[PDB]
C-alpha cells in the first residue's frame, strides 16, 4: 500500500538493549537489512531521548518510540509532541484509555506529519486479565478514528486474520504472520545473537 | 500509618510543566508546603531522567514518576529499574496490563526499596470505555498482590468510597476527598499560579 510506511525486508529490529554502546553496535551492524528500529523507554530513559536522533543520523533508519502512550488525553499529547520533537517517526499508543486519548495523539501525529500506531493486544500471561477482551473493540475504536498503523499481538496466527478483518487489507499491521501483518519484530534473536547482522540475513531468507 | 508515606500537608504537587526552569522555579518557591512532587514523562523526556535527582538535590522532595507504566513484565522491569536508578522514590503504574506486570515492577521496588502506585481509574471522559468497568478488579488485583499504594479516580467521591472498601483502611491512596484519600494532587492550581507559594498556601488552610 502506497500510503503506508514501507519497511525495508518487512523487518523491524526492537532494539531494547539499555547502554548506548551496544545499541549503537547492532543497529549499525543490521542496517544492510533493516530499516526501521522500534526503541522504547529502557533505553531512552537510561540513555536520553538523544539517541533516537543518534540512531537517525548515524544510521538513516525511521525510529518507532514504543511508549505505550497510556495518559489522559492533554498529557498525551505533551508526550507525544515531545517524542516527535525528538525526531520519533512513529509513537505507539494504547487503545485501553479510551477514544479521546488516541486522538490527543492523532492530533500531534497530523501536526508533525508522522505517525500513530494502536496497540490493540499484548501477548503476555497478565494480557488475559483485561486486555484480549477489549481487543476487537479497541482495534474497532481505531478503524473508527482513521487509525492506519496496528500493533497485534505477538502470538496467535488467528488473532492476526480475525485484527486483519477488523481493520481492512489496506491498513499497516506489525507483529511480535507474514500472511496477515505487513511487516515482523525480531528483538533478542537479533541484538543477543553473536552475529546480529547474520542473524538478520537468516529471518529475511525465511520471509 | 507508620508504614506508608508520610505526605507532608496531605499535598502533592503534579509538576506537570515541560521545560526545566520553570519546573524547578515553583518547586522551589513550594518546598515550605509540599515535600513530595509528582513528574511525568512530558518533563523527563523533555529535559531528561537527571532532572529527578536535581529536584530531590536541591529540594530535598520525594519524587513520585507518574510514568503509568503499561508494558510486558520484561519491559516494565526495565523501566521500574532505570526510573528508580535516577532516584524516584516511587513509581506510578497501569493495572490494565494484568497480574505479572504489575509484580514485574513490585520485584523491582522491593529489590530497591522503592514505592510502586497502582492506578486504578482514571476520569478523562474516554476512561468510560475500558478502564471505569476494570477499576474494581484492578482495585482488588492489587490488594491480592500486596499492594499498598493506589492512585484513584479524580472526580466522584462516591468512587473513592468503593475503592476504600476494597483497598482497606490501612493502604495509601491519592487522588487529584481527604475523608477517603490520604493526599491529594494539584497541579495547575498552582504551577500556573501568579505565585505558587501563596497557591499552595491557600488549598493547605483549606485543608483543616
Amino acid at each position: 500500500r502506497v500510503d503506508v510506511m514501507d519497511v525495508m525486508n518487512r523487518l523491524i529490529l526492537a532494539m531494547d538493549l539499555m547502554n548506548r554502546d551496544d545499541a549503537l553496535r547492532v543497529t549499525g551492524e543490521v542496517r544492510e537489512y533493516i530499516d526501521t528500529v522500534k526503541i522504547g523507554y529502557p533505553l531512552v530513559l537510561s540513555e536520553g531521548m538523544d539517541i533516537i536522533a543518534e540512531f537517525r543520523k548515524r544510521f538513516g533508519c525511521r525510529i518507532i518510540a514504543d511508549f505505550k502512550v497510556a495518559d489522559i488525553p492533554e498529557t498525551n499529547e505533551k508526550i507525544c509532541r515531545a517524542t516527535f520533537k525528538a525526531g520519533a517517526d512513529a509513537i505507539i499508543v494504547h487503545g485501553f484509555p479510551g477514544a479521546d486519548s488516541v486522538r490527543a495523539c492523532l492530533n500531534v501525529a497530523e501536526e508533525m506529519g508522522r505517525e500513530v500506531f494502536l496497540l490493540t493486544e499484548m501477548s503476555h500471561p497478565g494480557a488475559e486479565m483485561f486486555i484480549q477482551g477489549a481487543a476487537d473493540e479497541i482495534a474497532r475504536m481505531g478503524v473508527d478514528l482513521g487509525v492506519k498503523n496496528y500493533v497485534g499481538p505477538s502470538t496467535r496466527p488467528e488473532r492476526l486474520s480475525r485484527l486483519r478483518e477488523i481493520i481492512g487489507q489496506d491498513s499497516f499491521l506489525i507483529s511480535p504472520t507474514l500472511r496477515f501483518a505487513d511487516a515482523i519484530i525480531a528483538g533478542r534473536s537479533i541484538y543477543l545473537a553473536d552475529n546480529p547482522a547474520a542473524a538478520a540475513a537468516g529471518i529475511i531468507e525465511s520471509i
